[PDB]
C-alpha cells in the first residue's frame, strides 16, 4: 500500500495596526466620507 | 468637498533674567535716573 500521513495546514499569523510599532509614529482617526474628501488641510500661525 | 483641519499656532516662549544663569555673573538694581548719571565711579583704597 501507498500510505498518507496526517495532512498539516499552515497558520498564518495575525497583525493588527496597533500592535507593531509604526503605530507610535501613526496617529490613526476614521472618517466615513474621506473618499468624498478632496484636499484637507491644516493652517499654521507662527509668530517668532 | 475640500476639508480644512485644526488651525495650529506657536508658543512664543518666555524667559526671566533671573532664570538663566547669566545673573550670577549679574547683580541688578533698579535705578531710576541713570538716563541721568553722566558716568557711575567706584573708589578702591589699597595699602601694601
Amino acid at each position: 500500500f501507498e500510505a498518507l500521513l496526517g495532512i498539516y495546514c499552515n497558520k498564518i499569523e495575525w497583525i493588527n495596526f496597533f500592535t507593531t510599532p509604526i503605530a507610535v509614529a501613526a496617529n490613526v482617526i476614521r472618517f466615513n466620507d474621506v473618499s468624498r474628501m478632496t484636499l484637507g488641510k491644516v493652517l499654521f500661525f507662527i509668530q517668532l
